[PDB]
């Protein structure tokens, strides 16, 4: 289809310096007059006025107050209204337009929309088209005056960008407000909201200046209760943004909305967040322990991008990866500081090796900063968001902290109140890399290739000790797979944060260094190395790469039990599992194919098995970090290293591992299931809103993964502990007691029980869809099928739609059936879906992109549900798209 290319950015002919809007909503229209105080720029060639405007009904067009007539002076076709030249202006001048749209009809929630009771918008990143016309495009910054009027009963609370600077009363039971954002701005960040909207609120007095700014969050009646751990992580997120790197907030006041349908999880409207209600709202009675950490780290996400979004924007959207990016990487700073627990960081990196490797080594392959798209909605992906943050992350381990504030501060400072690129952002990287090498020949310019090349690289390792010499060599190597976007691939720049360990004490034996590789390879000598060490690589997981340690399982055993980094100790752990799934998995499949009546398995490691046990057995260990020791890497990291996969195979693969380790640890299982309680489910701070022990939140994730595993063996008279464990007043704990009674014949009436305590609250609702929907049971499909007629029917809420078919697509054994019926299924309510919602249809689309990974039947199966969904007439440009780019013809 339409095709927009990065090297095609030109500046426009236009200026848009002031927006003046009067939304007027009603019950079945909503009118949108508007003024644009326009110019035409220095770039400017007379051309055609060109404006962006999606399923807008013109009641009138003028320009400096002179009528506008179709097929005269203007055209529209349903997407772009054309002035032509003749009658566009050559200075200063007013562009009016009135129209009429229908938040009431809106499903697709971009655009303005309906939300159960509540008027909200969403326009990132190419919704405010679909509210009025725009050149809208993220260069075109302008200030925005905002009116909004409704019927006062329905529609009490009144909400735009800014200060609000006057109320007032309408005949006919309406009224209005009027809000002025004094800050230029793009239109994506634009927003607004009416509804019979509850608050809590609070003041905040910044560090540096004492401004005095009122903290407002949002949510329907029913549900204000649920709004307190919200507030509080705002307090958190600003304390947060000073302290690091000393930014305030710039307006009097922050609103924070929660809404029950929304696309996505949050969006930084300029002092109007916007928030989907999983994302905003908790309570310790009625959520499970996630919600704490996810509201945590989207409320800070949506408030880091007020300088990383807003008051530095983006030229185009190639640019994206620049705010996500980094404001991703300034979230997961937060949430490392506010947990302080090492699983915060490990969870980061788990998303990335599963998620983000598989997109990266998948036919939807792209740079952080992608060279061409059709929707720019299908760019808003795990490569932009988390290699793209793990790409700025590599700046703060290179620089240091104080450099890398440095660095930052330039960035921010210089382009404060503008649009930005990742050269830029670069570029101030570089002037703190300069003054930390003290070389004005020091350069970053081989970083650019973090941004332009695809795929991930493969840092590979040798060793040799010289006993005479006292002296180390790490020779690494690294390479990246040749793809579509380039068909020869450069060596980056890649930070390698190392120690060295004492293989007979434990002991750490060099200060923590970083290695910086900018060649194919090289090798790196280490002095007065007393004894031969185990290397311990890649610390804190310092780039984003496929390592190979090339290390024994015995070294990797001495590094989980003795490392001091939780990554290299966790990444020892996952590569050891990693070598024994893909021996077994051979073993499984070559005996399948050659229809053997007796083979062999190479065992689980016992060396291996006993360090688990000591990890456990450790009182002063971490409990976060055991509950990582205790699971097998995720099916979507296993993925990456296996060509043709039978997912059967697998699941008999990682089945046997976790049957062999049980078989020798059930008892330590169990003893750790039992003396865990009292701390665990402590009710310490339960009534307190505004705080969260993330130490006791995992010890609470240890002992349900332990009852998992537990129970999977059917450890005697484990659903004994199954039916105390439903009564604990956390729902983490009593959700569990569904997912883990999937084995028993106690099911169904566990899933009543649950269904009673989740159906009062929509959001404890949809855990409980999520749950029943991941349960391990032979009879899933029957019971989606009961989801589906008496609680899903046939809403078009996101949420609910999400909570019932993802977590069944990740059923390794089930979703994936020989006989495509999973495949069918998400199929059809990806089409489904597509015809009112193409952004959920697309997110639908998650499990298909794997497809050339499988077996060749699966491979099969998957290719023709894809090549029917493209046949689909009226199918969305996204998923179209999505789909073309997926299956290789685009
Ligand atoms: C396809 C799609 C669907 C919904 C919303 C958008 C606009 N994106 C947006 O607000 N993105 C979030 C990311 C989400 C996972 C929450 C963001 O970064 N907000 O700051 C897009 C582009
Ligand atoms: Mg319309
Ligand atoms: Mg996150
Ligand atoms: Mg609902
Ligand atoms: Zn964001």
């Amino acid at each position: 289809p339409k095709i927009h290319y990065r090297k095609d950015y030109k500046p426009s002919g236009f200026i848009i310096n002031n927006v003046t809007l009067n939304i007027n909503i009603h019950d079945n229209e909503t009118i949108v007059r508007s003024v644009l105080d326009m110019d035409i720029s220095k770039h400017n060639v007379g051309e055609d006025l060109v404006f962006d405007g999606v399923g807008l009904k013109i009641n009138e067009i003028s320009i400096n107050n002179k009528k506008l007539v179709e097929g005269e002076e203007y055209t529209y076709d349903n997407e772009f209204l054309t002035i032509f030249s003749k009658f566009v202006p050559k200075s200063k001048f007013a562009f009016s337009s009135e129209v009429i749209i229908h938040p009431e009809t809106n499903y697709a929630l971009t655009g303005l929309y309906k939300s159960k009771n509540i008027i909200v918008s969403q326009c990132e990143a190419t919704g405010f088209r679909r509210i009025t016309f725009f050149i809208d495009r993220p260069d075109m910054m302008a200030k925005y005056d905002v009116t909004v009027t409704a019927d006062k009963e329905k529609y009490p609370v009144l909400l735009s960008n800014g200060d609000k600077v006057n109320e007032f009363e309408i005949p006919g039971g309406r009224h209005g407000a009027r809000f002025n954002d004094p800050h230029l701005k793009p239109c994506y960040l634009f927003a607004v909201v009416a509804g019979d909207l509850k608050h809590l609120s609070a003041t905040y007095i910044t560090k540096y200046t004492k401004k005095k700014v009122e903290l407002y969050v949002f949510s329907e009646e029913k549900y204000v209760s649920k709004l307190q751990w919200a507030l509080e992580c705002l307090k958190k997120s600003m304390a947060f943004d000073e302290d690091y790197f000393g930014l305030e907030y710039d307006l009097s006041r922050l609103n924070l909305v929660a809404v029950s349908d929304f696309n996505v999880g949050a969006m930084e409207n300029k002092g109007l967040n916007i928030f989907n209600a999983n994302s905003l709202l908790a309570s310790k009675k009625n959520s499970i322990d996630f919600s704490y950490a996810r509201i945590l780290t989207v409320v800070g996400h949506e408030y880091f991008h007020n300088y990383t979004g807003n008051r530095v924007t983006l030229r185009d959207w190639f640019q994206l990866t620049l705010k996500e990016g980094l404001t991703v990487h300034r979230e997961n700073l937060f949430s490392e500081e506010m947990t302080k627990t090492v699983t915060t960081r490990l969870s980061h990196v788990d998303l990335l090796r599963s998620v983000q490797f598989l997109e990266d080594s998948s036919p939807l392959s792209h740079p952080i900063r992608p060279e061409s798209y059709v929707s720019m909605e299908n760019f808003y992906t795990t490569t932009v968001y988390d290699k793209g943050s793990e790409v700025m992350r590599m700046y703060l381990t290179i620089l240091g902290e104080e450099y890398y504030k440095k660095g930052f501060d330039i960035y921010i400072k210089k382009n404060d109140g503008n649009t930005a690129t990742c050269e830029d952002f670069n570029y101030a990287m570089e002037q703190a890399y300069k003054m930390k090498k003290a070389d004005n020949s020091a350069n970053l310019n081989q970083y650019l290739l973090w941004f332009s090349q695809s795929g991930t690289p493969h840092v590979s390792f040798k060793y040799n000790y010289d006993a005479e010499k006292k002296q180390y060599s790490i020779h690494v190597n690294q390479y990246t797979k040749p793809d579509e976007n380039q068909k020869e691939k450069k060596p980056l720049f890649i930070p390698i944060s190392v120690g060295l360990i004492n293989p007979e004490n434990g002991k750490e034996m060099i200060s923590q260094t970083t290695l910086e590789l900018t060649k194919e390879s090289d090798t790196f000598v280490f002095n007065n190395i007393a004894v031969k060490p185990i290397p311990s690589l890649f610390r804190g997981f310092s780039a984003p790469v496929y390592i190979e340690d090339n290390l024994t399982d015995e070294e990797r055993i001495l590094l989980l039990k003795y490392d001091s980094d939780a990554f290299v100790r966790y990444n020892s752990c996952t590569n050891i599992y990693m070598k024994q799934i893909l021996m077994n998995y051979n073993e499984f499949l070559k005996a399948k194919n050659e229809k053997l009546e007796s083979f062999n398995l190479t065992p689980v490691n016992a060396q291996f098995i006993d360090a688990i046990k000591y990890l456990l057995e450790d009182p002063h260990a971490d409990a976060g970090f055991k509950s990582y020791i205790v699971s097998l890497p995720q099916d979507r990291y296993i993925i990456n290293f296996v060509s043709n996969l039978d997912t059967d195979v697998l699941a008999d693969t990682k089945e046997y591992i976790y049957k062999q380790i049980g078989d020798k640890l059930n008892d330590v299982y169990y003893k750790m299931f039992k003396s865990l309680e009292a701390k665990a489910d402590d009710l310490t701070y339960f009534n307190d809103e505004s705080h969260v022990d993330f130490d006791q939140m995992n010890m609470r994730t240890l002992r349900n993964t332990l009852l998992s595993l537990l129970s999977k063996a059917q450890y005697p008279n484990i659903l004994n502990e199954i039916i105390e464990h439903s009564k604990s007043p956390y729902p983490s704990n009593w959700l569990t007691s569904l997912s883990v009674s999937a084995y028993f014949d106690k099911y169904f009436e566990l899933y009543d029980k649950t269904y009673k305590l989740s159906k009062d609250d929509e959001l404890l609702l949809q855990e409980w869809l999520k749950t029943v929907s991941r349960s391990d049971r032979k009879d899933i499909y029957e019971i989606l099928k009961k989801l589906e007629n008496e609680v899903l029917k046939d809403s078009k809420n996101p949420n609910d739609i999400r909570a019932v078919y993802l977590p069944f697509t990740n059923n390794l054994r089930r979703f994936h059936d020989i006989s495509g019926k999973g495949y069918k299924l998400i199929a059809e309510v990806i089409t489904k879906t597509d015809k009112f919602n193409p952004m959920v249809a697309t997110q639908l689309c998650e499990p298909f992109k794997l497809w050339n990974k499988l077996d060749t039947k699966r491979q099969e199966l998957m290719l023709n549900e894809m090549n029917t969904m493209l046949q689909e007439p009226n199918i969305s440009n996204n998923l179209k798209e999505y789909l073309l780019r997926l299956t290789n013809k685009l």
